[PDB]
């Protein structure tokens, strides 16, 4: 059975505290005159439950690429040149720490699964990561582009079958990275979905190692991947929409996504399995996390890891479910819990994104 | 063990005969005064070993989207809107014929793998296919974007482990589509990679069904997927390069790619496996790759027949091309009274390749027919 053997994360060094973003955003986009809009955007940042976000896109980067800060202006080439370089670099930072934890040589990896929705190139970010890390030429790459916030979960789904069907030697590095360079947009009166995305999206990278049939002398599972299944919510394609354009990516976030996602993953939870199991839910917004608490009647401690990653990092998209998994098993160990899943045995991870698409991973903890 | 249970293909109705393409291409781009450049382009087309290509991008579509035919003009938005709609539509045409040949209900599928380097969107082409085909919501989707001409083989590699690890009723639809709307560019005398790609790149869709441990009464494999491995060619990053830009995709094609590829897959054959006693499916990158296979392995001329055929009748369609060849090989083997689906031979190999340079090697096993 496939297991997660290591986790590690990385973030761009610059921190943006949510308190100061509504002024920073409207200032660098020369938009201070949209005061009524800014008041609305201040209202979104405060309700976001996000304390701080790490971002590559600093005021300097915008000055260097001034069209990114100018709505509808062509900025795709500029965004593209940044992301094609920087996405694999941030992925290398996290992958190195994850391989340090695994404690095995690079030449032991057989596969690489790279996921991002921040830039596209041929050869793609999976290749570039393998170059700058000097991976052997026998490492088999799978590139997951533009799958949004369920990419981290979908990587595990793919990794389970690769790891289990090829046997003991198969070892998979998974790397998910996002830079909101891809979709930063200046605020506008008619396009009210920016204010949502610009309040929540942030940058980060997470890496993980997956294998089955372990060398019990060197390798130790953190979690076991029991099952992994994707489902699609009918007639909801208008929920999350990403249009990649000459102005960069135009995202569109429907008001109904949190209730639609919330009702559906709460259903997946029942169909698949409530304070006796551990939970990793992609921090799409605070309302999805509350609905899990309200409809399953969870203690405040059940969603703690997911609220924590949201608060300290915001909505990093793809890699976010791995941040939460790392955060869960870390505090489990520091607090001396019974298991990597906060002392519990069974758990569930949910990724979700455009479609609407839900990726459900059934996990099992490891005794600590 | 995973097996290919059905294969089918589709292409745009408009046919562009290579003999006429230099005139067409320089006329619709209003570049016919670049007479020396056009002569060079004629020589490329005349050596392409491509007889005809099917293409979505007609003179009318250029007229409707004039920036596509103006070099460096902003046309990404125009290209995107075409491909986001037209890529799943053309994939649908192939997929339905593949399901028809399979003989099982569309609802019996469990997985969909969609591959294209022609447009990006969220939700992606895999979702849009599922929508317009009415695939049930339990069909689990994987989207392979921007992986170039090895995506068809990479889909078989991932589908092998999905079918065999889950097995049972697991059934994977693979759909690979390219439209050269993505990378069509007007000619320039400083940018001679464009002349190469404009002489060879074409449109098509292919669909295949994959499953392990199927029912003999209803389902019969065409090929068994014995193994599949991806390898990378070191220090070859600049061979095949695709820069997605506001002007569309700018590709760059090193002149040595066919030799690097040809020498690499000849070596892969030897490490992996009478070379005339196995069958071959080689991505039609150009004529030099196939001749290198024949030369360095001492192949009779029947061995690359199917790959030459697809190159001739369809050009370089990218990702789906190996499935076109696999289908052609299987069909003619049946029609011409051969003993197995691989031209009467037992073992075979499929090579896809693309940016990296990356090589996807799929070891195949024919099934007895006739
Ligand atoms: C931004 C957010 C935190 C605001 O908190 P909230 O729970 O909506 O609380 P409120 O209803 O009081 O705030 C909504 C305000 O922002 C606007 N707004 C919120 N969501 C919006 C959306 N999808 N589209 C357009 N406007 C939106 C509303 O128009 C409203 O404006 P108002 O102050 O004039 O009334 C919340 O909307 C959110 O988290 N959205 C993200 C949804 C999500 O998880 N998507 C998944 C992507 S991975
Ligand atoms: C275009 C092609 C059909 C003709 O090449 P050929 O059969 O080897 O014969 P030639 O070398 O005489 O080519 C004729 C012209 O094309 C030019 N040319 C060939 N490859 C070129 C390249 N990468 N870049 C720029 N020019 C090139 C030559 O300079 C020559 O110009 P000239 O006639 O004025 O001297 C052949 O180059 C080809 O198929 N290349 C494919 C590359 C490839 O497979 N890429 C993989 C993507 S899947």
């Amino acid at each position: 059975q496939a297991a997660v053997l290591a986790i590690a994360t990385a973030n761009p060094p610059n921190i943006f505290y949510q308190a100061d973003y509504p002024d920073f955003y409207f200032r660098v986009t020369k938009s201070e005159h949209m005061t009524q809009l800014k008041d609305k955007f201040k209202r979104m940042c405060e309700k976001s439950m996000i304390r701080k976000r790490h971002m590559y896109l600093t005021e300097d980067v915008i000055k260097e690429n001034p069209n990114i800060g100018i709505l509808n202006a062509p900025s795709f080439n500029a965004r593209q040149e940044i992301m094609v370089e920087e996405v694999p670099k941030l992925g290398k930072e996290a992958a190195l720490k994850a391989i340090k934890e695994w404690g095995q040589p690079l030449s032991k990896l057989t596969h690489l699964i790279f996921c991002t929705s921040s830039g596209v190139n041929m050869p793609s970010a999976d290749y570039h990561l393998a170059k700058i890390m000097g991976l052997p030429p026998y490492v088999q790459r799978t590139m997951i582009y533009q799958q949004g916030c369920f990419a981290g979960a979908t990587a595990l789904r793919l990794a389970k079958d690769i790891a289990e069907n090829n046997g003991g030697h198969t070892r998979i590095l998974i790397v998910c990275v996002e830079l909101m360079v891809v979709c930063f947009q200046a605020p506008s009166d008619t396009y009210l979905d920016l204010l949502v995305g610009n309040a929540i999206f942030s940058d980060g990278a997470a890496a993980a190692i997956v294998g089955a049939d372990l060398d019990t002398t060197t390798e130790r599972p953190i979690f076991n991947i029991v099952s992994a299944n994707q489902t699609t919510i009918p007639d909801s394609e208008d929920g999350i929409v990403g249009h990649i354009r000459e102005m960069g990516m135009k995202y569109y976030l429907s008001r109904t996504v949190p209730q639609v996602i919330g009702n559906n993953i709460v259903q997946c939870c029942r169909d698949t399995f409530w304070n006796s199991m551990f939970y990793i839910v992609h921090p799409g917004g605070p309302a999805v996390l509350r609905m899990m608490e309200e409809k399953l009647g969870l203690s405040k401690e059940r969603m703690r890891a997911s609220w924590h990653v949201l608060s300290e990092y915001g909505n990093m998209g793809g890699p976010s479910v791995l941040f939460i998994l790392d955060e869960m098993r870390n505090k489990s160990m520091e607090e001396g819990k019974s298991t990597t899943g906060e002392g519990l045995e069974w758990g569930v991870m949910f990724g979700f994104g455009p479609g609407l698409t839900v990726e459900t991973v059934v996990l099992r903890s490891v005794a600590i």
